[PDB]
């Protein structure tokens, strides 16, 4: 199933080989693939442990403006968020997250709320 607007929850973290090492948290990224994914993943293994939220970690590391709704972006529809976006978060299941997602920002994890 997959409706015309879905609600989901992403990390966003920018690298040095991002389109653009800026927002509205920071205007120096220099943080490559390691430093990157690293964060990501430290992210990913907490959640599935049990001990932290992405909820929770995404806020404290969203570089995107997402971090208001801690990650959250509330309900959107097809056409919205970038291409890789709506595929992944519209083809994960309800609780779900997405891997790695490279984008011109940099890497996003998503999750499937709704």
């Amino acid at each position: 199933g997959e409706p015309a607007r879905v609600r989901c929850s992403h990390l966003l973290v920018k690298h040095s080989q991002s389109r653009r090492p800026s927002s509205w948290r920071q205007e120096k990224i220099t943080r490559t693939k390691e430093e990157a994914l690293e964060l990501i993943n430290g992210y990913i293994q907490k959640i599935k442990s049990g001990e932290e939220d992405f909820e929770s970690l995404a806020s404290q590391f969203s570089d995107c403006s997402s971090a208001k709704a801690r990650g959250d972006l509330g309900a959107f529809s097809r056409g919205q968020m970038q291409k890789p976006f709506e595929d992944a978060s519209f083809a994960l299941r309800t609780g779900e997250m997405s891997g790695p997602v490279f984008t011109d920002s940099g890497i996003h994890i998503i999750l499937r709320t709704e």
